[PDB]
C-alpha cells in the first residue's frame, strides 16, 4: 500500500528542486531529493511545520516537532521529527541523494503532507556547534528554497 | 476542532494569490480567494487532484473526483468534488470572493490537504456549455496559476 507525495522546491535565490517521497503502510519514508544551484559543500534539509508560503520560505514556521524535543541529527534519539541531516551538493551544485527516516511519514497523526521541506544556506551542525542556535535550528542559516509537501498520483 | 490550510497560486505568467481554508470539525468549509493579474471577466477556479507541481499546473491533474461523478456547478448534484465554479475578475484584473463548499474537507478520507487549488483562463461552463469539455472541465481553458494547500497555524 504505497503512497506518494512530491515537493517543487524554489525560494528567493538561485536554488531550486525536487523531492518525492514514498512509504509503504506505516513503514519509513523514502526521500529521493534533488536540488540544484547550491554552493559546493553540505547544506541543511529539514522538513518544517507549515506549508505556508504566503510570505516566502519563512512562512513555514520552525522545523516540524511534534514530541517538543531539540534539533539532532537523524539518527539521534533525541531530534525533530524535521531533521533529516545535510545533503551534500558537487561541485556543479547539485545535491542528488536517497535518505531513508521514520519520523516523516504520509499519513497518520504526524503525516507531512501539506506541511514543507527547506534546503538551508548553510551546513546543519546537528546541534553539536556550541552556537547560540545549535539546539534549535543547528544553525543553518538562511531557507533558499522551500516547497509543500503534496499528494503524487502512485 | 478548528483546522486551516493556505494555497499559493503561483504560475507562467504574472497572475498570483492567496486562498485560505478553514473548517470547523467536519462542516463545511470557507474559502477566501485573492487572486490578481486576471483578465475582467469570469475564471473557472477548481480543486484538482494532486498537489504536484513539477510540470507546472499540468501536473496537478484533473479535478477532484472521489464520487467519479462528471463537471458540474458547486450547487449542482452532480458535480466533482473540486468543482468551485467562477470566480470574477473585475477591471483591474482582481478576483476577491469567499465561497463555503462542503466537498472540500481539511480532514478525512476525502481531505484536500497535499491537493492543489488552480485558476483557469476561460469561464467555467458549469458542464452546461454543449462542449465536448463540458463535463470533464468546464471547457476552462488553460491553467495560469496554481498552489498546493498546505498547512498553516489555527
Ligand atoms: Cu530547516
Ligand atoms: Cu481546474
Ligand atoms: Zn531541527
Ligand atoms: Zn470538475
Amino acid at each position: 500500500a504505497t503512497k506518494k507525495a512530491v515537493a517543487v522546491l524554489k525560494g528567493n535565490s538561485n536554488v531550486e528542486g525536487v523531492v518525492t517521497l514514498s512509504q509503504d503502510d506505516d513503514g519509513p519514508t523514502t526521500v529521493n531529493v534533488r536540488i540544484t544551484g547550491l554552493a559546493p559543500g553540505l547544506h541543511g534539509f529539514h522538513l518544517h511545520e507549515y506549508g505556508d508560503t504566503t510570505n516566502g520560505c519563512m512562512s513555514t514556521g520552525a522545523h516540524f516537532n511534534p514530541n517538543k524535543l531539540t534539533h539532532g541529527a537523524p539518527g539521534d534519539e533525541i531530534r525533530h521529527a524535521g531533521d533529516l541531516g545535510n545533503i551534500v551538493a558537487n561541485a556543479d551544485g547539485v545535491a542528488e541523494v536517497t535518505l531513508v527516516d521514520n519520523q516523516i511519514p504520509l499519513t497518520g497523526p504526524n503525516s507531512v503532507v501539506g506541511r514543507a521541506l527547506v534546503v538551508h544556506e548553510l551546513e546543519d551542525d546537528l546541534g553539536k556547534g556550541g552556537h547560540e542556535l545549535s539546539l534549535t535550528t543547528g544553525n543553518a542559516g538562511g531557507r533558499l528554497a522551500c516547497g509543500v509537501v503534496g499528494l503524487t498520483p502512485i
